[PDB]
């Protein structure tokens, strides 16, 4: 099926979902001095205190960190946002480079990695429904540049070792998202979609002004992880992700000058 390679990468996705060339695409790059400061976006609320991870998974495109979203125990809202928004997953992009790796780009520029912490609109009553809506989804973006070590972020490269193939998952409890998060949460925001299939245009994007810091020594273990399943012929999850697209009829706010 789809995947990152030269046979079923990003530029083959718009065969079996057309929706790929479509109207809100993401990533994109972000030209800083066209986005625009937005004075009446509200201050960004990050309510992870009783977040309640709860296992890890290596999906064969990427590993995803799930969350106990049946109640609003890890939520975002403000910004741009309207309404609650649960907390259902957080799963990162790399490169096999520390020049590339992140999805979005600013002025151009490629990071190591991206984060991406995604939550779903609560009024729709569950994830499924929620990526049908044009405000359905809300994802966090945080670009990852190779520097000094995280701290809250060598529990999840300490477990990487035992999902390392497609289809494997292990316990993940007591994990605090908000060991993931810069000082500041100055950011960009604009209207995008998923940037895997089926590329659905549900989601609002807020990306981070400010980087975290990571150690080669943790990006390295993310590029130990494989995109095959056991047994199979070992394929390095690497690049996994997908380039920025045309912005096209949008515009790109700031909650910044
Ligand atoms: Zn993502």
């Amino acid at each position: 099926h789809w995947g990152y390679g030269k046979h079923n990468g990003p530029e083959h996705w718009h065969k079996d979902f057309p929706i790929a060339k479509g109207e809100r695409q993401s990533p994109v790059d972000i030209d800083t001095h066209t986005a625009k400061y937005d004075p009446s976006l509200k201050p960004l609320s990050v309510s992870y205190d009783q977040a309640t991870s709860l296992r890890i998974l290596n999906n064969g495109h990427a590993f995803n960190v799930e969350f106990d979203d049946s109640q609003d125990k890890a939520v975002l809202k403000g910004g741009p946002l309207d309404g609650t928004y649960r907390l259902i997953q957080f799963h990162f992009h790399w490169g096999s480079l520390d020049g590339q790796g992140s999805e979005h780009t600013v002025d151009k520029k490629k990071y190591a990695a991206e984060l991406h912490l995604v939550h779903w609109n609560t009024k729709y009553g569950d994830f499924g429904k929620a990526v049908q809506q044009p405000d359905g989804l809300a994802v966090l973006g945080i670009f990852l540049k190779v520097g000094s070590a995280k701290p809250g972020l060598q529990k999840v490269v300490d477990v990487l070792d035992s999902i390392k193939t497609k289809g494997k998952s292990a316990d993940f409890t007591n994990f605090d998202p908000r060991g993931l998060l810069p000082e500041s949460l100055d950011y960009w925001t604009y209207p995008g979609s998923l940037t895997t299939p089926p590329l659905l245009e549900c989601v609002t994007w807020i990306v981070l002004k400010e980087p975290i810091s990571v150690s080669s020594e943790q990006v390295l273990k993310f590029r130990k992880l494989n995109f095959n399943g056991e047994g199979e012929p070992e394929e390095l999850m690497v690049d996994n992700w997908r380039p920025a697209q045309p912005l096209k009829n949008r515009q790109i706010k700031a909650s910044f000058k």
